[PDB]
């Protein structure tokens, strides 16, 4: 059967294969919505290391993009009545935000500006949640956080979603790679920060 909520969470750089650290908003879907069920995005999460696999933040981002948008279409044309939720932290939120908003990612070569989600599952997707996102740039009305700046792939200026209303993502500004910091230390705790204020956004979208 469909379930009546799926969420989809990509992890980071270097973590194993799973959720990683979109775990905990992952998580708390799931025990918020007992009979929800979900699912990882499958992609390398790599940035040359040979424990990944050794391909490139490049190679392993374009890959991302396509893995989000085939899993999600897929999904979404097999239960189209189920709402979708997507958590991602870091490289996986990187992923997430150019499959739902468009605009490509010159930086990593992606050269693809259009959406890559069908329009039938973008209307599904109910909530977004990106943590430590590298494409961060401060002033877009779905981010949260204490960045006045940007990340090593921010959107450049005057960037706008069309799915800006079903998202949020966070960002501080002691972070090296969301944000022009230099405490890696932050870009790990997104999770404890930000897990509750990311919940009560996804409930409120979803009922």
């Amino acid at each position: 059967s469909c379930p009546a909520i799926h969420v989809f969470g990509a992890r980071e750089t270097t973590a194993s294969p799973g959720y990683g650290s979109s775990s905990t908003v992952v998580n708390g879907v799931l025990s918020a919505y007992p009979g929800s069920t979900a699912e990882a995005i499958n992609y390398p999460a790599c940035g040359g290391q040979s424990s990944c696999g050794g391909a490139s933040y490049s190679s392993s981002v374009a890959q991302g993009i396509a893995a989000v948008a085939s899993a999600v279409n897929s999904f979404n044309s097999q239960c189209p009545s189920t709402k979708i939720v997507l958590v991602g932290y870091s490289q996986g939120g990187e992923i997430m935000d150019v499959a739902l908003c468009g605009g490509g990612d010159p930086n990593q070569g992606y050269t693809n500006t259009a959406v890559q989600l069908s329009s039938s599952a973008v209307n599904m997707v109910k909530a977004a949640i990106f943590m430590g996102d590298p494409m961060f740039r401060a002033g877009l009305s779905y981010e949260v956080g204490t960045c006045a700046a940007g990340g090593f792939d921010q959107r450049p200026a005057g960037f706008s979603c069309p799915s800006a209303a079903k998202i949020k993502s966070y960002c501080d500004a002691s972070d090296p790679y969301c944000c022009n910091g230099s405490n890696a230390a932050t870009h790990q705790g997104y999770g404890s920060e930000y897990g509750s204020q990311a919940l009560a956004f996804v409930k409120s979208k979803l009922g």
